[PDB]
């Protein structure tokens, strides 16, 4: 086809969170009368295979590019270059490393996200909010070490259960995003904390399997199971009673705004000076409950 105005390139298409992002952002091109092409990295996981994509977009005839980079450093270059080109940009999901694109003389427009510690605060609060004045004793199954997304939960939530008094943090141990580790590692810290009332978990991968644990240790009702990110199979979870709650993402108003942003930008008819902070617009994750 004929390309569109801006074009969008997401980290996949291989999930419900980036089918989603997607969805949100044709209906919201369709609200602004806008013509938008979203691509995905065209090989999963690649961050040469985006890069190369990034490339060949702005070598193209669009006015603005939004972008979910694969890492905070693969598409700092191209997104540099497309700047200085005078494209209008948008950093959705993940945050480029803006020390890294200043230094290669760049800027983006604005960047949309979630922020991960105000998650994993809305998670640890709904467990405290329901255990009442009595509080009690509560655990968190935290992602892979070093993952940005997974310290941020395990910091807001952390945060949020040290200011209940009432609250006691008895465990806080990594499943590594695995659903049969998650399993095995919310077995055993039911095994030693018999008075458990809750888990939160970094993600729902992780959280299905603490459901599982808390299913066979006959505690369904008596230990909260608190999911992250919203995805199909927790959702069902929730609403069989097997899953207390998931603190879901809202990918589809990610997207909106940040071609909502791109297109305001755009209609300034000049990009963001060099020295200038961009526009940074978080969107709220939602508490899904039964």
């Amino acid at each position: 086809h004929m390309a569109a105005e801006y074009a969008v390139v997401l980290k996949t298409l291989s999930n419900p969170f980036w089918v989603d992002m997607k969805k949100g952002i044709e209906d919201e091109a369709k609200t602004l009368g806008v013509s938008v092409d979203i691509f995905a990295s065209p090989s999963e996981g690649d961050f040469q295979s985006q890069l190369q994509l990034f490339e060949d977009l702005s070598n193209k005839k669009y006015k603005g590019i939004a972008f979910a980079p694969l890492s905070s450093v693969n598409l700092v270059m191209p997104v540099a270059r497309a700047w200085q080109k005078g494209l209008y940009l948008v950093n959705l999901d993940e945050k480029i490393d803006m020390d890294n694109l200043k230094k290669a003389g760049g800027n983006v427009e604005g960047f949309v996200t979630t922020d991960n510690v105000a998650v994993g605060a809305k998670g640890a609060d709904f467990i405290i909010n329901k255990l009442g004045a009595e509080g009690g004793e509560v655990a968190i199954i935290e992602g892979k070490a070093g993952n940005a997304s997974g310290e941020a939960r395990r910091n807001g939530a952390t945060e949020a259960f040290k200011k209940a008094n009432q609250i006691k943090l008895v465990a806080s141990q990594p499943a590594d995003w695995d659903r049969i580790k998650a399993l095995d590692v919310a077995t055993n810290v039911l095994q030693r904390n018999p008075n458990l009332k809750a888990f939160y978990c970094a993600n729902d991968t992780m959280a299905m399997g603490v459901a599982q644990a808390v299913a066979n240790a006959g505690k369904i009702g008596k230990v909260l199971v608190v999911g992250t990110d919203g995805i199909p199979e927790a959702r069902k979870m929730v609403e069989a009673g097997q899953m207390t709650a998931t603190v879901a993402q809202n990918p589809a108003d990610i997207g909106a705004t940040g071609l909502k942003l791109m297109v305001d930008a755009a209609k300034t008819g000049k990009v963001i000076p060099l020295e200038k902070t961009p526009e940074f617009k978080l969107v709220d994750s939602i508490l899904v409950t039964k």
